[PDB]
């Protein structure tokens, strides 16, 4: 169990048209330390729930976005409000570090 999927189809209407800010896990189940987060994201949108959105999307089955938006290594989370990409937080980084970029947008 873990937070909803977004993918290349779902990308727009999920996450740049969405009313909440929403935060993405770009992630691969080849990449372990992009699996290794999921508890903390899990807590996170639990914590945050009505707040902002959750989604993670998969880069190995959703290439056309995470190459749009030049990901080079996973994890990377992005945050993203009315549309405007506010912050990209790149790697396996503690729930502290995340929650600091999540507070910004609160
Ligand atoms: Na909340």
């Amino acid at each position: 169990t873990g937070i909803p999927v977004v993918n290349d189809s779902t990308w727009d209407s999920l996450v740049l048209k969405a009313d909440e800010p929403v935060f993405v896990d770009f992630w691969a189940p080849w990449c372990g330390p992009s699996k290794m987060i999921d508890p903390i994201v899990n807590e996170l949108a639990q914590k945050y729930a009505g707040q902002f959105k959750f989604y993670k999307l998969n880069t190995d089955e959703s290439p056309a976005t995470p190459g749009q938006y030049g990901v080079r290594s996973i994890p990377t989370i992005m945050i993203f409000v009315n549309g405007e990409k506010k912050d990209t937080i790149i790697g396996a980084v503690s729930k502290d570090t995340l929650a600091t970029s999540i507070n910004k947008f609160l």
